[PDB]
């Protein structure tokens, strides 16, 4: 019988993502000692997701409000959310805010913010529809950075030296050198704080050196701020770099995610903050951003944004939230401290100060792939081949086991 | 002086439909009426949150076991399945043969965008941006917007509305179908055509399908109104189901903005039908990569509401009734708007106003009349002559029918 083939007959099966497999194997591992350090979200000491008390509270107040409806939000999003989000990253006293040269676009998480910004830059930045401008990402960086910029059309994606495998810290010299040799107007994707996946960030003094080169070579700063407050527990400190760049007079984009700091992962709340030199540019830029949004998602969802704006606008809720965030930051700080302490007490060969120097949920342990392989196959400890672990996978109950296993992997495997 | 990197960014053109909304709200005239944006309104000119929706919201809020952990890239499984079932029917051979796939999307637009992105990468070759894409004449403006952004360089139109006959130009549509290169993509309105409100009858659908099948034309269905064309979900999905029974492979971008009235929660689904199950797995693998670099994973509130409604027989029943209520109000106004006018002796034979289905009715007003009605009487509508039947209420019904009557006469 005649039968032409499907129009999807030659569509290949996309390669699977390592981590998605990792999570499956772990789930099937029957060993009661198994540990998951490959998780990508906050977890309590008893390995449970955690909905912020303040969030549960706000949801109840929203549910009980009969005045709300489901009519479309503006293309750019909930006005109150956008204002509060930018104010959070920039500070109430930001000169950019006082000078009315800030704009905000509600987006689908930090990912959506990054996509809209890249789409904009690929059409109106450094000329019209210039897909040739080099885009620089850290080496290594969150896998989706390359993906978002490549999909936006950018053809020249480069990397700047960041992690130093030997020193187990920041390769400032290599980074500086890459900045120096970057063509004028090149775009640099910078992690505001809590670098993903290394956990290593420049110190404020090092940020000053970075800013100095970007300043004179007209390098564009595209900040990715996915962990404000959640990183160190202090909202202000976590946004220092962004604010420093504003004070130094840069124009910039800042992709904000509220997934981790509000634990709203699945409500996709993000905001793209734009900082321009003159107020008039903001209207023109936002008008073009409206066009991009329109053909992507049309207009943004309301639930998450409503929660965040209510929280950030009511002093009582805001103060409660800052406490909920410190709680998260504090647990992570504890796990780092406790882990370093055990490794040192075990007299584990090598330096381990990077474990407490690092900031945030993610950490580049410095273990090689054979040591990681050992930890998985032998000790039932799941992590990525890169040595990256999520501190949230550690608990007061599994800290002893993890530390001794690592000590083992470091002493028996080469 | 270091100039700004945004110095030369031009001022873009305002997204017209989202402009009228802003104009209305801030307009201070007391008799202002909004026949613009396509959203339901009660007979009191107020937004309507479906009773069934309010109930499900309450239950979600009272469920402490729910969390906010990321949903899978493709979306909430129960939603994807329920959504596809709604369009294809509980007894679709395609569902039984496990050759259906579903991708949760950011409303209807999001579903259209994802589908367009996939076609531009994997359909009719690799990275083939030359496959012609056809849209109706006229159509929802964002149709052209979405496909152009996906990279398609050849967007064409097919004859649809007959200005003089004020109906479907079946002969033109067929002729354009016949003259379209094989494998061209056709963007089809499942029902409640926007903005004409005019759809082919089942007999005409069969004719349209006959040519597509012969010429290997790809049907990309846009279903944003299942339930509004008639007030019955099953009847409104007939065309899609017929194509599926005829062995077509296709995409169907579903929106739940209107039928659930969840406009601001951005609930959509892209249903995919293939000849066999293995293709579904591969196609989905590719769509995950597309979604990943666009929104990463979808929001959950809206999808939770819809999956809950479609999975509970008691709630499904309540929802179908809430829909019929919306369609019935529309079915009502298509008459009182007509009556009124015939009475006001509005020069002409305005009958289409009641033969068209859905929330929109293509009247027959020139652009100058629109300007007159928006500026002098504050009746915000589209320049094309498209009016939202939902904007009408027994109250402003008189002020409206008169307003248009004054136009056609003095400004003709
Ligand atoms: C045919 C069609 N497809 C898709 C959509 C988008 O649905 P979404 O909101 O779920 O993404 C609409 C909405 N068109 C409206 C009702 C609103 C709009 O322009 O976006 C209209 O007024 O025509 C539509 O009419
Ligand atoms: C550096 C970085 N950037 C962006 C994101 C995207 O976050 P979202 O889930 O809000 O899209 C993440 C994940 N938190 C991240 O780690």
């Amino acid at each position: 019988g005649m039968a032409p083939p499907s129009v999807f007959a030659e569509v290949p099966q996309a390669q699977p993502v390592l981590v998605f497999k990792l999570i499956a194997d772990f789930r099937e591992d029957p060993d009661p000692r198994k540990v998951n350090l490959g998780v990508g979200a906050y977890r309590t000491d008893d390995c449970q997701p955690w909905v912020l008390p303040v969030v549960r509270k706000v949801e109840q107040r929203i549910a009980n409000n009969s005045s709300l409806n489901h009519e479309y939000l503006p293309i750019l999003g909930l006005a109150e959310f956008r204002t509060c989000a930018s104010r959070l990253a920039l500070g109430d006293d930001s000169p950019a805010l006082q000078e009315k040269r800030v704009g905000g676009v509600q987006s689908l998480g930090g990912t959506g913010a990054l996509r809209i910004g890249a789409e904009f830059l690929a059409r109106w930045y450094n000329g019209t529809n210039n897909k040739d401008t080099p885009v620089y990402v850290s080496s290594p960086t969150w896998e989706n950075h390359n993906g978002v910029f490549t999909t936006a059309g950018f053809k020249d994606i480069r990397s700047y030296r960041y992690w130093d495998t030997e020193k187990r810290g920041l390769d400032l010299q290599g980074f500086l050198s890459d900045l120096e040799n970057a063509p004028e107007f090149s775009i640099f994707v910078l992690h505001a704080c809590a670098h993903n996946p290394t956990g290593t960030d420049p110190t404020p003094e090092q940020w000053k050196q970075i800013a100095s080169v970007m300043k004179r070579r007209f390098l564009f700063p595209f900040f990715d701020s996915a962990y404000q407050g959640f990183a160190s527990g202090n909202l202000e400190k976590d946004a220092w770099a962004i604010r420093y760049f504003v004070s130094e007079g840069f124009e910039l984009f800042c992709a904000q995610s509220f997934s981790k700091n509000f634990g709203l992962y699945n409500e996709r709340v993000g905001n793209l903050t734009v900082v321009a030199k003159e107020p008039d540019s903001i209207l023109r830029v936002l008008s073009q951003m409206q066009k991009i949004v329109r053909v992507t998602w049309s207009n943004p969802p309301a639930q998450g944004a409503r929660i965040v704006a209510r929280t950030l606008s009511d002093p009582e809720l805001f103060h409660e939230w800052t406490g909920n965030v410190k709680t998260m930051a504090d647990r992570i700080l504890s796990m780092r401290s406790e882990l370093r302490a055990r490794l040192e007490a075990l007299k584990t060969p090598g330096t381990w100060n990077h474990i407490t120097d690092q900031i945030g949920m993610f950490s580049f342990t410095g273990l090689n792939p054979k040591q990681v392989e050992y930890l998985i196959n032998q000790k039932h400890i799941y992590l990525l081949p890169s040595g990256r672990i999520n501190m949230c996978g550690l608990t007061t109950k599994n800290l002893d086991y993890v530390a001794t296993s690592i000590h083992e992997a470091v002493t028996k495997i080469q």
